[PDB]
């Protein structure tokens, strides 16, 4: 039966660790895919990890030059959550250097973008069958979430971007049914910039927290209903959510220009005027990670907060992060549970290796007792392939 | 329920990438079978990759001398599409140095030919159980499609060849039910030559596009109904489909003798007088690949064409190619969707290695937007086993 | 349907070997997790091996320093009984450096403790979904069974410990339903010490045999009904069950202070006044293993016994051991069958390696003929990674 | 539903190759168990390969000394037919240095013998649960078929041997239901010798062809009904079936003393007075293999034969062989199909290696066309571990 998506987010006081795959550590010997931009999504029966391979294994020569973002060798694959991404335990989804996926309760929808930078095509699959395609409309690296799409009442929603990553671009919202695009709309967002949206369902509507790679060290957001009637803005909190960023101070309801160039995929959960902010501990690089509750951070520019939970140490590598949800249909609860994953990036450019890859950790929001700590990657680089 | 096979091919304007396994790249470290002549076929529930192993893994000593076509060690195995062919994820089908397979909607039929060059026997299995055999009738390398057989209304059809590969030979059409041969007929084709047929269902009849290894740089074809009442001919288009071949010029409805010796397994899709032609970019070797639409190419000798889509670069290795279909029972469409796979051959004879193997890519025909590009093998030879 | 748990233990005259995975031997080449504290538990359909990984594979550099008990890299995983614990065949359960698991007949309950030594949190999962958490209440290494929890009539029971491991600590009994804690009680046990309880169901009540790490070379026990109304004591037999211990002599119904410091996880089965005692053959180190029937050993201090069966040779490595049961729902018997597993520890601290790991053997209680022998680990250390 | 076992063997004119796993070749790099005495057995849904591991992988140090027959490390495992026996694809059955297995249509029965030479115990499992045990009654290497047991009308039958392997011993027939021994009888066979019986069902009765290791270069046989009312004898044919043996001449209905010491596990199929004989091509060592039809060979001493089919070349390694059947319930036929497997032994004692292991091939009896050939192991010894 199709996910209803009409309940609100569950109240959350803390985050319980959900999984950790130790990919890099194990790939030191085992047969583990070189990967990046992993993410988690759940069917009514299980939770899977999606990832973009580089068509190579760790500690092999073909892992060389994997700093590179796009190529014909990259593919979208998935394995069970907490398991290592291996050729022996991973299912093939699509050929892609950018992707999204989500389960509407009936079947898996996957979105895989491949092809040249000036004419990339997104292939939509429903239950493993090609159901639709969309070609670049600006001919400049058509790209998408790199996390799960959001499903409500039999429809799945995603956001896509085409154009410059350092200037005004084009952003479109899609409504998809049975892997078929049934409605789309371009966002009227002059001076905004959207990348790698983390979108989730909440009371029959979708909320996306994204990445301003242009000129915003705070995060941009889009919320829309099933008819794609949307609203835009930036998270107001003085607790800046992007990386790099400036030290915490007074925030803005518009793009915070200071340290606003570049960025990293992230997320956040809106509760009334309050916000759950996941972010790196460092303001300059992709190190550490922490969850921060600002009861007034969604609409207020104050730099205060009530709660702060450690996820990854300040001196440890982190990277991308994104949201995923567990619907009532899966949990048996009467509300949509917020979860999140973190990508722990190892290798280039920060380390002396020929390769770049990441492992993952994940947490779920609970109202019972929790605790901070540091669950880092834990691999020792360089590897033998790098010597 | 059994596939009806009575709808016509879906109209197709372009080809969307469906899968890529990156076998050679991964086999550089992982435990991946040395293989060749792979192909794809679909049950009403999934799509699998079939392949002939050499009973050896890449980057191992036993991969040595794998240039050789036939031997007792070769076996027919299958794994899920897009996955690497590994001993840890592959299912054993049959002992074979030549094979075909297809699902009639109820169960898998596999055809595996093994034994000596002068008395090979084809073993038919239905749902993994031996249901029939056929021995060589000309005692000269009994061989078959190396791609999926075609199923219609509970019957599966294949084509087999016995005799010289550089002169007139013998070609038979078979009708098979529950893995049991219920009717066969010899093709009356003096001056024709058939090898490695790519056959597909279309409106209750079967169409096969094959390989004239004798004296034809254009492709031969056979079409028959369920009672094995057939027609033969050659694709007329001046867009020659085999390799090697001459530069494009005026074609023929008979075998184009020029550069007609040798060849490579290929395919094509007939739409009225028009044809979808898949072929290498090079006219001399197995490099590149492209899809070309000639609205008059099936029955006309003109060397014109409306559409051309790049699949593999001119300077990249290709190889065999073949068709497969997804029936309405699988897709939910009201027509039979045309798909195709390409074998990317690496190693001998063109490269300095002790071994020969291939990886695969696949596409499906869509009417939505698509794009050309190059999705090559991407491995760096020689391997460590070759040093 | 939920396990009834109301039948009594089956009479048992001997122990039949049930499984052996040969993990270390195979991990010498294969991709096998470095593990410790493994244990077995059964659903109404199968029996699985649970284990705590160190996030590393044998014969790899990351296996280094695995003597260490707790860290963020450790995870709870499971595979089918008798199979090697591998990334390619193991299912991920939870992030944990201490754990318990058990099936109530409907779904799997897993308990994974992670976090810092001064604030560890136990995460309860039911069917893979987080259902509850418990934080350390003494802020000193919250820890649990390291073996299966006990289920009766739809409720699962475990025992947890927080505080010193060399002095008085705090011990709590939990009642859990659908992975949700519905009742708990602190044990009033001054001068007792409980660690790593081996608990089993018997006639609608739970019996736990544990490890006094403080001052008892005989084993402590807890028995309670569904309402958590409990009794405590120590096994009286002069056949001391812990390691290290003194030579057999007159026992005590209280902690035997002599050689009472430290210990090792163990178990025992109560039959009236009699006891089935599993223990190391050595009184000083973790070598050998034997099953001993003392018809008066539960309540009597005599050092006599009727039956003695060899499991592991005196000069062979052993380690932890624990009980598991097979309910009538699984076996078809009208009684709860007692089984047990043994952890064969290799590496540090007793051997010259950088790593520490264990393999496992298991037996089931039968009333038919059996025999003693020695089923040791059988690996040759050091490994190549240690050179 | 339970196998009826009441139809007769299907008429067979030849043997079609069914599978080949290429284990040794692949284990040169892959993670493949060192094994010996493999065998095949079928459930109503699939056919599996059973084998005794040595608790080690090929090309690893622990494979050393695997010439040895019995040890605590050996285990009974199974994987799908034609697949390599790997820790990543094999299911654990039982701890054993001798075994049998068979499916009664409802569940798998496995028999695993382990323990010391002077008190071995056979553990019977039904659907993975221990259901019974039998201890050595002569205290001299209790051993069994090393091939599938035979099932008829809900009962499974096996033969076991205890005592000298070079003199008179003790042989018992067992009737087993739900893994529980319900009847047994000792064979009154003075001057006979039985080892490693290949037993099959035929018209509600069981026929076993075995190995006289004492003083018979022709094969001994036992046939019994469900009540264990039996008959004994030796295959009369002058086509001697054991190895070693003398050149073919006039046979005997008693043990052929000439070259009668030692032997090798084999099989044969009785059709009236005629016999299908599988045997090595060499009379002195375990090389080659061939199927021979002697229409009068069961009861006649003539050294004539009608049909001879090559399976393995004279100069290629062979080894054990055994029968297995596919019941009507599996095939849909109205008769029990005879199949057979061959073990291709590599390594010690005949080759310069530290290890010993085997791969397998299998065939099924058909009435359609077949052909002889040689499907050998195909590995190049020694391996790197042997250097
Ligand atoms: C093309 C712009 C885009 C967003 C800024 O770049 C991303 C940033 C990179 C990064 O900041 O880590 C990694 C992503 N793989 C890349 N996405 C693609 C499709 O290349
Ligand atoms: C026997 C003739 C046949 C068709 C020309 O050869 C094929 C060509 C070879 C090729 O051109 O690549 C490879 C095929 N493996 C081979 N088929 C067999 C059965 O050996
Ligand atoms: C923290 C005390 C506890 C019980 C004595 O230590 C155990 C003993 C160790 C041992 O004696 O082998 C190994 C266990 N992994 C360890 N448990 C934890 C959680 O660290
Ligand atoms: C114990 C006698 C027995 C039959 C002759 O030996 C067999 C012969 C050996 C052989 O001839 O190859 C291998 C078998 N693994 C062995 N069986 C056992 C249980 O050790
Ligand atoms: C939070 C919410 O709206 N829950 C609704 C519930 O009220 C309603 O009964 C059901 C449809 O019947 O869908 C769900
Ligand atoms: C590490 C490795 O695989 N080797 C090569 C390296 O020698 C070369 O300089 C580089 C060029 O791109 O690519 C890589
Ligand atoms: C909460 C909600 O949107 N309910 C919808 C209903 O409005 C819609 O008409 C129907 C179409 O299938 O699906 C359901
Ligand atoms: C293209 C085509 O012939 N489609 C047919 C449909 O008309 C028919 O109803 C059905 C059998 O009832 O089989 C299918
Ligand atoms: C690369 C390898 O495996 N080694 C051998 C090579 O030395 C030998 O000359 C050849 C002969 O066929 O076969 C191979
Ligand atoms: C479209 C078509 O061929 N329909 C066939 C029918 O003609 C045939 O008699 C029957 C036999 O099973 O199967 C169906
Ligand atoms: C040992 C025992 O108490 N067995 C009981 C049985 O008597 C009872 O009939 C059943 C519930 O009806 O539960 C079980
Ligand atoms: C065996 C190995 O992996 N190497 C290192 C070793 O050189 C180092 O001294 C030690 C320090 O903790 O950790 C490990
Ligand atoms: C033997 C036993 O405890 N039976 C219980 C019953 O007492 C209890 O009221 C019920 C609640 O679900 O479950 C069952
Ligand atoms: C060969 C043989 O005996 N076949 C029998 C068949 O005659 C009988 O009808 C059935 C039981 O009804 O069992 C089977
Ligand atoms: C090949 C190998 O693993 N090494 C040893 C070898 O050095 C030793 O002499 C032998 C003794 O049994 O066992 C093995
Ligand atoms: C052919 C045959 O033996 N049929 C048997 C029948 O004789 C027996 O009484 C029954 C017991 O379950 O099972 C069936
Ligand atoms: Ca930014
Ligand atoms: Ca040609
Ligand atoms: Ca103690
Ligand atoms: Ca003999």
């Amino acid at each position: 039966v199709k996910l209803a998506g009409n309940s609100s987010l569950c109240p959350v006081s803390g985050w319980a660790i959900y999984s950790k795959d130790n990919s890099i550590r194990i790939g030191s010997k085992g047969d583990v895919f070189v990967i990046r931009e992993p993410f988690i999504s759940c069917s009514p029966l299980e939770c899977r990890t999606f990832f973009l391979t580089q068509g190579a294994l760790l500690n092999d020569k073909h892992s060389n030059g994997t700093i590179k973002d796009r190529s014909p060798y990259r593919t979208l694959m998935s394995c069970p959550i907490g398991e290592v991404p291996s050729p022996y335990n991973s299912r093939f989804e699509s050929v892609a250097w950018s992707a999204s996926a989500c389960h509407d309760g009936i079947n898996w929808l996957t979105i895989g973008i491949s092809g040249p930078d000036n004419g990339a095509v997104a292939v939509l699959k429903y239950n493993g069958i090609i159901t639709d395609t969309i070609k670049s409309w600006r001919n400049n690296r058509l790209r998408t979430q790199e996390s799960e799409c959001a499903c409500v009442n039999g429809s799945c929603f995603t956001v896509m971007t085409d154009g410059p990553s350092d200037g005004q671009a084009s952003y479109k919202i899609f409504r998809i049914e049975k892997g078929k695009i049934v409605k789309s709309v371009e966002m009227n967002a002059p001076n905004y910039h959207y990348e790698e949206c983390s979108c989730y369902p909440d009371s029959s509507e979708i909320t996306c927290v994204c990445r301003d790679n242009w000129h915003g060290s705070n995060r941009p957001w889009v919320s829309f209903n099933q008819n794609l009637e949307y609203q835009i803005g930036y998270i107001c909190s003085g607790i800046f959510g992007d990386n790099p960023r400036p030290n915490d101070k007074t925030g803005s309801c518009g793009p915070v220009s200071s340290n606003g160039a570049n960025g990293v995929k992230g997320f956040s959960f809106k509760y009334g005027n309050g916000v759950w902010i996941g972010r790196t501990k460092s303001i300059s690089s992709r190190n550490g990670f922490e969850m921060i509750w600002d009861p007034n951070g969604w609409t207020g520019t104050d730099n205060d907060f009530s709660i702060k939970q450690d996820i990854v140490g300040i001196n440890e590598w982190s990277g991308y992060s994104g949201s995923f949800v567990q619907h009532p249909e899966l949990t048996g609860l009467d509300c949509i549970r917020p979860c999140f994953w973190v990508e722990l990036i190892r290798g280039r450019p920060k380390e002396n290796t020929i390769w770049t890859s990441g492992s993952s950790i994940s947490f779920c929001g609970v109202n019972s007792d929790t605790v901070g700590w540091s669950w880092p990657d834990g691999a020792e680089l360089p590897f033998t392939i790098d010597k």
